[PDB]
């Protein structure tokens, strides 16, 4: 699960793989270990961590 | 609920009012509705919005 | 929570406030009172009411 | 959900915004706290308070 | 049931006895058929259809 | 059944029609909409209501 | 229901419209508001109320 | 039971025993069986079978 | 119970107390201890044993 | 099953085929329409039709 | 059971037995296919068919 | 609905009002107080008092 | 419950008393005597009744 | 059921209509009124009641 | 049942007995052996068996 | 409880206490001995028994 | 039991023990196993046992 | 039921009434006294016993 | 299902595709989505549709 | 679910459109909306409505 | 299973392995998979193929 | 179900096939498959989609 | 219980032991009949009763 | 929904806002966030704190 | 029971008492002491006992 | 299964493959389709085919 | 569902219309209605109906 | 189960063993296992597979 | 259902007709016959369709 | 319901809004969303956050 | 199942078929008839059996 | 079951009876005796044991 | 579960590893977290990725 | 447990023993008891007893 | 338990200790810990282990 | 989970990592996603695909 | 039990009594005292014990 998740997130972020980890490690203890919920939660991520530094 | 989040984020992480009500109106819709999870989820936003454009 | 709507909906569509009240309380009903379906509806309505027009 | 009734009504009817909201507890209190019930309830009165006097 | 609310609220509104039976019906749906959600509705619509036009 | 009552009140009481109609809709709202109550309770008033004046 | 009774009953014993009003009133409370059992009590008054003055 | 309620009615009611163990007969029959309910019954008949002649 | 079902029978039949007491346990042995059954059939036996004769 | 029956109690008690027919149905509506308890009261029949006479 | 009925209403109305097989299916499917219900109704039938024409 | 039926009933089969008013009371202790019951059983008494004395 | 939506109905659509009342009875059929789906569906019914001949 | 089961019974045991009517009623009594058993309990006395007198 | 069905659907159809018994097993087999069901699927069938020949 | 009751009656009725002693007696036995209802009932005999007189 | 029965059959019917030992395993194994069924079943078979070589 | 079938079989297959009874009474017995059932295995017979001897 | 309603409606009413898909809409949610009553509240559309035009 | 049967059942039965969509119609009503047993009946229909004619 | 049906049916009728298939096919499908009903079935059928053509 | 729907819509909106398609998508999509709910959406969306143009 | 609220209110707040019976008894209705929440209601009143003067 | 509360409080009563925000979380932590109990325990909150000045 | 069965296998089997005792053992404890089961499996074992040796 | 222990069979008591499948299809039937009583039974007969020749 | 089927199947199979119709009614009622199950049958039938032919 | 299945539709398609063992397992494994289905599905490929190559 | 989903997707990736019809199959199936995800599905094959060849 | 305690909280302790925003934020949490354990726990913050500066 | 492990056991141990149809019948017989189980058993015999010759 | 799969497997992969019996009791083990796991293993197996090879 | 997928889908369908990460994420939400119906989802994304390209 | 509790606040707020006792029973007794939500709430009581006054 | 039976079979098999223990521990093993099974099982290879070498 | 057995099969076969991760994930499939019956499955693929090659 | 696995592991890896029994007890703590685990994990160990010396 979070393996794919982590590298999906820094390619689509461009943040560092132990960056990526970390956030996915935040959203996965979020989502009380539901997978679905850890992908839109990484989504939603993904969304806000392109668009808040612009 | 959401009104004190709104501004809670938008002086936490500096953004205008109407952007902060969308992503309070995006941690609500994941959260399922919880109160609870919408408030971790915004402090881990407040996290993520801060940590990534610097 | 409706008070988020109201604004988030006037903003993104650019009606007025009251109109927004009105179309929002309109969603609410269908929805059940349900936080999360009215928010999924809401959204819809501002894809209808801007590519509805143009 | 309660204060965007009170300016709800309060256009639709012409009444003041403290007259607004004490039909609005009015209809509250009747619907048993159901938001849906007080919402169908309020668009009654809109329509009783509006041929009621004309 | 509602031939003595349509009478008592004719007497206590003015309104005829049509206008009172289209009230009594709005009220009796939206009480989900409750005997006596009906009469506490239609004591509210006695307030309302009194106070609105004064 | 509550037409019976308002004209068996009536009589047996003195009172108005309109009169009657309305305390026979207080009996019914106490009663919980129940029948039986509703006559037990319309028996009492015509007893409080006839010693009560003398 | 019970006014259909009150001028059955009036009729086939011909006792007056009050009369039978408070006869039929006796007849519902002890069968416990049912229908059935009210007109089949209503009946068993009929054939006591003639045969016991003849 | 019953035969206290046969020389009970027809001392009350002035009628033979034969008429008397027909009508609390009937009163059981209607009354399904129960006791107090027959003991209502035939207490009802003694009033409605004196007005019911005078 | 039985004792009002036994004279009752024999007088509207005719029969001694004796043949009485012997249908009217037949009856009450055939509807189960039942008091409206048996009272519903010992009625059905004065029909049958008037007309089966004549 | 009636058909049965009434061409049984028909030769059994002498009866035409109606009167059987009418004694038949008497039985089933009493019996509840259960078969045995309908056999078992035309037999009783049987028994009270000729001793009745005799 | 219906054949019985058939014959039974078609002797005691004096009808045909194709309008008593109509009139009797008529009842049946009223009834929900009960058997006593179908019987009581078919009595009662007697009763309009007769009184009716006279 | 019994009033309406009573009209109902006299209306289409020209019988008076308290000769509609036996027949449907008729039609709701067989019907064991059922609405759509009584409104079937009604409209069948229509077409059996019609044809019944053509 | 019922029996205003007849005259209701006969305002409303121009109908006569007899004709209001059986498509009331109608209605109360179809809708499996609930009273607030009466009431929709005569409400329905005025609009058809007044567009079908326009 | 049991019209064919007289007819067989009659035949294979040479018995007349109304004795194999008796005999097949004992069966259904005795059976509880269950099919099955009714007509393994008729072949059995088929085999009993031929046996039995050779 | 099924007796009282082939004769009815043999006269109203004009079928043979024999046909008219072949179509009323098949409405008994789909009906799943539901009395009501058969006796409506019969009706249906003289219908289409009517108007499907002319 | 009922001490309050019968003083606060007393005092706003103007009774005497074993009078509304009395009542208050009423009220708790047709209540049900419920707390609530008792006091309901107690404050509506208080409009009765004032505009009853007047 | 069964012996008790075997032998009671045996002199009852003039059988010998081998013919009431078969006579009574059929009716024990049709009873389903039951004391009281295979005696009440036995008994039946006493009775056709003789009126059927008479 | 079984009398239609028994007709029905004979006719379609040749056979006499009462070896259709026969073979009628054994798919009863062996369908558990279904209708459905009986009439399924009975029209799998007449195709049997008609390709079984050609 | 509700195309088959439309073109059925539209036929046998004589109204454009739009106006049946409109009416078939309005059946299809009061009936709750059942196919049957929407069926049975098409039919009464019907009806109504014709008569009260005519 | 209903398209297919209309245009199936018109080409196997040769009959218009529509009155192919009002004998489906017929059989989703009867058959209480279910898929199969709609397609048993009309099924059926096309037997009936072809040897029913010829 | 089957095989041994198969071949004990062919033997014990005369008819060919894949006519034998074919009829304890049927067997299987009426009896609803069960094993025994089968081959009671199936026995029932080795009875009727031999007495249908002798 | 849709297809009523997609026409409905865009007749009643004046947008295309496809356009309408998609709309009608989106509505049955939110409404999870209810079909009285995608009802109400879609007329939800005729107001918004013509009041939000002008 | 409510006896010693009353004398504690009237200390306490100064106010006479009549107007002390009127707020204890709005308490306990207003409690449900709770003693706890009376109790705590009543110490709360003495709060707002004392500041709400001062 | 508090707002509301405070906002109706603080002019009907004339105190401040924050003295009506404390009044108004008083009355929800007893009434135990119950919205209905909240507004009618306010209610009477402007009834003892107009009073109990005056 | 086995008494029975000893003696009943033991004259229709030809074998000795104690050879039918043991066999008859076998059979109640392979049918787990069931009174029916042996009986059927004890009348199998009489069968095989015979044609095994012929 | 049943195949092997029809050679199983045969083999070990000499019988032949349509004898030895008679036999395992008895012990089937009786052992109601389960295959271990099927086993002990056949096993028996072993036992009882070999001692009953000897 | 249905029309997709039929075409597709059409299609795929290079069979007429009403052909695909009726044999993806076939697979519609075996199926039990399942959607899933038709989709996999009708596939198995493209299969079967191509390489069946060649 | 399987193997009557593959020598049935070998002989009644003739297809050759291989190619019916194939189908046959199609047929079993999209039935669920169920033997009923397995038979019925089979039985239609035997149509398919005759009809669909000429 | 289906059909639209059919014409939006051939129009949204500008596949044929009978190519969306089996994409659409494919969801159908695979999303067990939910309605809601074979829109989502359907929805992410446009995507995967267009991004695929681009 | 938090906006009443930011304000609430802000007065009584004199910390600036955005401060009391992220404490009743901090309380919410802790307390499960419950509305009555937040109001207690704000309090104590106003007790803890005024004695531990003094 | 056994007919594979019968010939599957014989060539992988060597013994005879009727050798190995014993051994298989033991495993299934101590299995309890599970399928699994057996095959196990069957596995460990051809072990055992290898070995144990050695 | 498992002798179709036998010679199914034998006949597409090429291998010997015996280590066909094999592979297939392998399947039904790890498959829990299910016989449709069953099917899909083997078939599984016709594809690792074709491209294994080649 | 998912690195597998990801790489089986980059080499069956020659996509990069960052795109087959994205489209197994979608296939993941969609089917709910099942890894059965993500490979189902997987295969048939394979499919349609191919043949829409070509 | 609390002792713990005692020391650490006292260590990390440098209040005195006592103090932090008294803090640490709010702490208890809000908490309910809980061990976990206790400690939680004593945390924060250590940012806002830091802050609160820096 | 497993000692006794592992010199239990070494004597009746003449086999080791350590030979003896393995197979006691694999009849332990299949059994799933049951004592009878494993009894009964350890039985089965003193059979085996002993005509399985001669 | 399954990239450790891509590996050991990968391995222990001889296949390549694509081939294995095909292989596991058709084991997977077949499996329900359980993680034992995989591991047993993927051995016997290990067993089968290399005693298929030699 | 754990005796026979002491000699067992010990003879079958060599090692000592007290080196046998202190792992036997591992493996019977781990496998949580269930007699089948424990065995199958001594055997696990026999096998690593043994290959992982050399």
């Amino acid at each position: 699960m979070m393996e794919a998740m982590v590298k999906y997130l820094a390619e689509k972020a461009g943040i560092s793989e132990v960056e990526a980890a970390e956030i996915v490690l935040k959203a996965v203890k979020i989502s009380g270990g539901d997978v679905v919920k850890s992908i839109e939660l990484v989504d939603l991520f993904i969304e806000i961590l392109n668009k808040g530094r612009e």
